[PDB]
């Protein structure tokens, strides 16, 4: 009674990137049923495609196995790529609890292979728990200031002096569990090319493959702290250490005090397709 | 390139019971790829149907998102029910690392709706950590002796004086994480009808819907401690508190010192069907 696809977001090859399940024609499902379906699937998120209510192309509801989210990065990227198979539009306007998100779809011979999204503009401040966090991560200091960004989820950024040092992290996940309602993103790199690892007991993931909602904030962080300029894109490679390499591209336009746009893009690929009996 | 089904094991209605993904015609998949697929699906287990090697009907390999298992209860029950759609045999002999498991399939008009399995005969001993475990569970004492059973996984049983007392448990899951390589099964009831709740940080589940490998051991536990006789079946209802009610039926034949058969049965239902591109 409902068709779905499994999209690996921020990947061009199946079994890379970050999976999301996308359910079509979901207007007949009450939200309690959507939540039960997301629990059944047990993917980080399942999304449901609904008729639009405010002039967009579709309304997307986003569920983890436990609760509904107002916005999420890789789930929305994967939803846009899944829906691109059922429309010819170059642009896709997806309504969410946080407003209407604009996507640009990139096709080859009718197949959507990538998409770019405008993200909510983040806010940020110092975390103020540096010694506790560094101890949990097993290191003595960060390179750049340890700041926490909010764009729906909360993302903390800790900088490492080299990619080898980032790969060598073995965090104490018990100690990280004292950091509620946030994800810890550790990064290293230079110029256009950065590496990331994300850990979040609060969001139910030991180590994440592709934290799409962290890519925009990271571009802002790098620009604020002088490693890139506002208006310059970065390529962020995540999930290497867990065998789910994921490429996220991000750019923040404006200046710190007046951000005009935060763009995140990536490839996506279909892993599977099916139908559920409900 | 591979078809799969999602079976809700120990349920007759979708979104009840415990899901397992079953992949058909998997002989072309190397085990590293099977493991990557199980990680992609992120269900408690994915199983893969292979040609038999020792005279059975099929060889089943069982993967969690992280590792391969030699045996598992609800995953094998769901596999037998999924495969029943592709055979006419009344009995199904499924090879596993722990040997060939015999299943009896129950059909209505060609559809397999339930199955019974013979399980490995468990061993057991006192846990010897009673005060620590009771404190983690938030209670002062068990009804029956706290014993740990081994049949592949390890299952501890803690008895509660009433079903209301079982439903009222709010375990300290941090404290339960100090119990490695085992699941904690709390039970209550009388006569033929028992209720269970299972918690296992070690096996990556906060609270499980249907712990099929615990049902055989529970029947043995109840018989040893005089609540039933050997040779009498019990009906175990699990997962009520998490909205995944699951009915498991179990019977242990013989006597404690010479068990001849441990049978577990349940309904199963198809939640979805699909195909993956690998
Ligand atoms: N994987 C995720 C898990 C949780 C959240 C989140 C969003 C809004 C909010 F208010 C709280 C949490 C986002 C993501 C993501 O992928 O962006
Ligand atoms: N959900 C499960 C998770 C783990 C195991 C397990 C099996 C063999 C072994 F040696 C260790 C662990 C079984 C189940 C099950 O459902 O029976």
């Amino acid at each position: 009674m409902h068709n779905y696809v499994i999209i690996d977001a921020f990947a061009s090859v199946p079994l890379e990137g970050n999976p999301v399940a996308v359910f079509f024609d979901a207007d007949d499902l009450p939200p309690a049923q959507m939540q039960r379906i997301a629990r059944e699937m047990n993917l980080s998120e399942s999304t449901f495609v609904l008729k639009p209510r405010n002039g967009g192309d579709a309304l997307i509801r986003i569920f983890t196995p436990v609760n509904e989210l107002p916005f999420a990065g890789h789930p929305l990227l994967g939803t846009a790529i899944a829906l691109g198979a059922h429309t010819d539009n170059h642009r896709l306007y997806l309504e969410t609890q946080m407003g209407t998100i604009a996507f640009e779809l990139e096709r080859q011979n009718g197949s959507v292979i990538a998409a770019s999204m405008d993200q909510p503009i983040p806010t940020w401040t110092a975390l103020g728990r540096d010694a506790e966090l560094l101890k949990a991560l097993g290191i003595s200091d960060s390179t750049f200031p340890i700041e926490i960004y909010h764009n729906g989820p909360r993302h903390v950024f800790v900088g490492l002096p080299s990619i080898d040092a980032l790969s060598a992290l073995h965090p104490d996940h018990r100690a990280l569990s004292n950091f509620h309602d946030m994800a810890i993103n550790c990064f290293a790199g230079a110029g256009r090319r950065w590496r990331s690892r994300m850990f979040s007991p609060a969001y139910g993931v030991v180590e994440d493959a592709a934290t799409g909602s962290a890519a925009g904030p990271l571009a802002i962080h790098l620009a604020r702290h002088g490693q890139i300029e506002f208006g310059q894109p970065v390529e962020i490679l995540q999930g290497v250490e867990i065998g789910r390499p994921s490429l996220m591209f991000a750019k923040a336009e404006g200046r710190a005090e007046q951000l005009t746009r935060v763009e995140v893009s990536g490839n996506g690929v279909t892993f599977g397709r099916g139908t559920i009996v409900l």
